[PDB]
């Protein structure tokens, strides 16, 4: 059973009752009990459990080789639920360039509840060892990160977390379960913004979490039931549907990524290119060892803000919009759209130059995507 | 513009673009920008704002005579967002019989983040004054409460909160905006489990929050955007649709409540009856002064567990299930279904006797509901 | 079991499998077979049967006291399926002012297939007897009709159809199953544009058909399966949901209809008023004998086109739009919007004057609807 | 702009108003008019036109290089609408093995309306010329057909229809617009059961029609508006969403088809194999000239009914169910499931042997699909 087959037949996404080959949408809040406390099929109140949500939870658990899945109303709701495993006075280590919304949730919400946050350059895992405090309880890493696609060694991070008694978490959004499986590498919890590649069609906001740890799963179920950031049934259905084509979409994206990077590296109007497939990229070898494919997110430098805006206007098949992982190729300028509150000198210092462009490669024809971006770069 | 008209024409629930007389369902995660940072209609990412969610938020703000509305993935997500207005070391006063999920969220989740919780018998508002600590920052009250329907003076609670610098919150689920408007009485924040009467059809899990305070609204928007417990667009649509009939449903429920209470008070197999419309009920006068109708939740005592189970089996039109506010009349036994973890002696002490039955009156014919419950009581 | 109870508990609208108190939405096209030809629950292909569609079909059959229900993609699809019971050379009698879309389907589509159409003033049922040809096979009547609300004797029409071997059909859209049940009066087939009152929320286009005749049901199932105008599962779900409040909505509409008619009859800027509740209305006695309530459609004359347009602009709570049976009160001018292709002299002859206004009364507050229309009429 | 790009960016599938990158779902029946007859965006009643339906209609018109698209409640509703272009006494030529539902609609429904049907072996187009009567008005062909995948020359059929004044129609379901474009070859009307490959996820029943002929489009719009077999907005949305991955899905299906056919041709338990890619298949050259890929439907003979049933039970990744074009590979036995009413001698004569198996290849991993079917065949 290869990956493309598991996407179709893994998890429980049919109706045992009627035989319907797709998961029914249980647009319902509560369930008849035949006797007090006797549930016909284990359902009693949809916040606690809903059969359509249970379907998408079984899918993500199967795809990540876990035991328990959890579906949340957004990626950041999944992150907040996982952070809530901790208590006031606990410390969490994160990669220093973690997603802006993650950094914001931790530094502007959870620090008010006494969670301490240290961000660390995890591209060298001994940086994690140094940052571990007596109060550290969690290690949270994305790999590759946004927008410069820094790679962190997942297996080494798992071993460090195990040795020091930490809950290890990987935000696996950019790679998806099709290419990278952190639970197989010893990580405790894997999570996703399903808003991106998993849904795949820019039409669901959702978060997904998987684990093989029965005790962490019990704690996550309790947090989900008590703080209530649950995914609804229609969105759960669209997630299950979108995941069916995950393998085909990711493979098309990867073919285009390879050709687009060739073009960018050869083009005179492009300076540095950031992507883990590039052999001079930091921890390229580490990425190849923990993943069998690539994210569709690429960043590259043109000269300045004026060039970046002109590039966007000159393209036919790159769409200016937020998010990533659509069927459409998306284009953005981090310095103006996601890092604009950071002072310009600090942006430059971090590599977020005025001309840094981020593209999220979609499923359009590969030659069209290469040719379109090249001709637009030619106008610079 | 009387209440039934406001339910139809209040808020923005049409499409300015096409003229569609219902709110379009924006099953979408992101939005084209014509230039970087220029949003066509103010939308850029659905977690931050979605037009269908904006519609239901405008409805609840209008119905509660507020300025800002917020839609969450569940009632307890709305509560958790409001609690997150506080910091570690802050103290919150709640009515002592607040909803089990609320008590659980505060005592098992937020206390781990250093929020201190005191529950207080708010039926005498001077009990609030005594409980105020130097660190108290929030007063959170339901009225009437579950399952014994205790009434708390909203206007007096608002004045106490204003005098002592507290954020006042009313959980207005049981009364709905059709009958009780806490913001008009000086409360800062009103919230609802829209899962119940507002949706009205047992098919959406959702929370709604309204306020007239610009600064609290800004803080709530930030929390919602950062912890991500947002309501999806399909559920937002069904909420808007369900609210259209809120007035008709509540008025039918109220006619049936009055007749059912007459029957229960006269029946020999029934002991005490709990409902704010009963003139000997504590704070009946207070309820009449802050509300112009009644909740459909009634509790009453039969002899024991055996009688309660027999009552349920003997009814034709009362459905054994969790939640309340359905179009169906629902029946439950709190001692077995919502308070079973409390020791029996403590249950008895609280009034949660083995024979305490809770009904949530639906919109069936009034004579059918009275006759059905009477004939079932006759079998005891 | 009174009507309001039957709307909640009649038909099968829960899930036997999970106990979900609402019908699951089976967004599915096909179903697993455990062995060739063995269907787990009788489903094999959604065009032939879908469980969500089966739910709404069971509702309409129960509400009309029939045995078989059928759900179509629109009211006119339900009509076309029923017309297709006939063969080339067959003749159908219809009331002379039948719905414009019905007249159009018969005279511009089915006459090309050799169905012969005679329209007849059925307010005198002996007009039907005279029109019966040797080739007549069907009698199709609406009562009350649009826009002048002509009433036809259903029971007498059923007896005539039985005596002459005709299939009798009543379009029961305007009255709904809450007020008028043609199958109980001997009619073979009853149908509805569920787009109007049954859905009730201006958000579904659908047709519903019910019958107690096993052989007609078999023929209708065959036509539905072969020409494929089936209602989808999401629309079927919204129909089931909307029907729950049918009784409450119709009763509110009826209270407002009575008061609005009082106002219109007293107002000097209004001439003739058309509604079956008016005691001088033709066949008022017949309507009272076959129905226990009223449609919310009222027509009345103001002076001219200029007055009609001014009336519409002056109202606050009457919405200019097509269709009827919304929660919003709707207003229209038939001479301009539904009868504009008829020459003006023929319109005048038929009673469709330039100043004829049609209102579809919604569920807004009764005093608001009366006061708003009166003050707008006062500006004339 | 290659095919994979056109699937993403062709047609209008964003919101001009908000910029939403997906088509909003207009769950609505009617639209505000600012003045009588003035439509804000051309919408007035959803049966006539709905913006979500308009989106999917623009997609199919673009994908088929037509000008007008039409969305129906099912494939057979699209066929029935196209047949209704004809009058009583008109004659239609169809390929002799056309889809069972098509044959049934014509011979059991439309013949009652005086449409005359001749079915003809169109694999030789001079068979069409011979069958043309003075009353012939339409030529309706599928290619390739079901279940033996007979190929008909589209371009020659178009020329014959033009010379003899016939409306030419191609049912393009099996090939999809990704591989075969009949309008480009001179055909007047192309239609699809979107229930199959276009939706692609076994969760929508729908039909789609496209044409470049303004006058035929006007007649189809009239028929659609009058007989009302329209696709709803939720199903229209899911169609637009499913079509995005059409190219990726079809290409994966085609890789698997090629390898599966190699295996079947080499296996001793398999006799004849039917698929247009096989070079000895009748009109293989014709197929290559009018299409640039293949259908995923393959039929092959095993020995008998017992072997066919054993094959099905022995597979892990082939699902026994009706329909085709799912993401799952589907398996069926025509003699038992689609041709069982035909007498056995006539079935054998037609090639529909007891051991004829039909598979619809899905998007599972190619090696898994080959290996699974081979090991199951090995058990025979
Ligand atoms: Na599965
Ligand atoms: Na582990
Ligand atoms: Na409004
Ligand atoms: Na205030
Ligand atoms: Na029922
Ligand atoms: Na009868
Ligand atoms: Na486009
Ligand atoms: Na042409």
């Amino acid at each position: 059973s290869n990956k493309k087959t598991k996407l179709i037949h893994g998890g429980h996404t049919t109706d045992d009752y009627t035989g319907a080959v797709t998961t029914p949408i249980y647009q319902t809040s509560t369930y008849l009990q035949d006797d007090i406390g006797d549930l016909r099929q284990g359902y009693e109140y949809s916040r606690t459990a809903n059969p359509t949500r249970s379907s998408v939870e079984s899918v993500i658990a199967t795809l990540e080789n876990g035991k328990h899945g959890f579906a949340f109303s957004s990626g950041v709701a999944a992150i907040s639920a996982v952070v809530m495993l901790l208590d006031k006075g606990d410390h969490i280590i994160l990669n220093s360039d973690v997603y802006g919304g993650t950094a914001r949730a931790l530094t502007k919400v959870f620090t008010r509840f006494g969670i301490e946050v240290d961000f660390v350059d995890t591209t060298h895992t001994d940086s994690i060892v140094q940052a571990i405090r007596p109060t550290t309880k969690m290690l949270f890493i994305e790999t590759p990160s946004n927008p410069l696609l820094r790679v962190t060694d997942i297996k080494k991070s798992a071993e460090i977390a195990k040795e020091h008694g930490l809950i290890s978490v990987v935000d696996n959004t950019f790679m998806t379960p099709y290419y990278q499986n952190p639970l197989d590498l010893g990580i405790d919890i894997v999570l996703h913004s399903a808003t991106k590649y998993l849904g795949g069609h820019s039409d669901v906001v959702a978060g997904l979490v998987a684990t093989s740890d029965d005790k962490l799963a019990e704690r996550l179920a309790f947090i989900s039931n008590s703080t209530g950031g649950i995914l609804g049934p229609q969105d759960s259905y669209l997630l299950v549907r979108g995941i069916k084509t995950l393998g085909l979409r990711m493979e098309q994206i990867n073919r285009s990524v390879i050709e687009i990077i060739k073009m960018l590296q050869a083009h005179p109007a492009v300076q540095q290119v950031f992507h883990p497939s590039i052999e001079s990229h930091l921890n390229h070898d580490v990425h190849m060892a923990q993943a069998d494919g690539h994210t569709g997110v690429i960043a590259f430098e043109v000269k300045n803000t004026e060039s970046a805006k002109q590039l966007i206007k000159a393209t036919s098949y790159y769409t200016l919009a937020e998010s990533l992982g659509a069927v459409e190729s998306l284009i953005s300028v981090p310095a103006l759209m996601t890092h604009a509150s950071i002072p310009a000198d600090i942006r430059a210092k971090e590599g977020i130059t005025d001309g840094l462009v981020r593209i999220s490669v979609g499923i359009e024809d590969t030659e069209d995507l290469v040719d379109d971006l090249k001709q637009a770069l030619d106008t610079l």
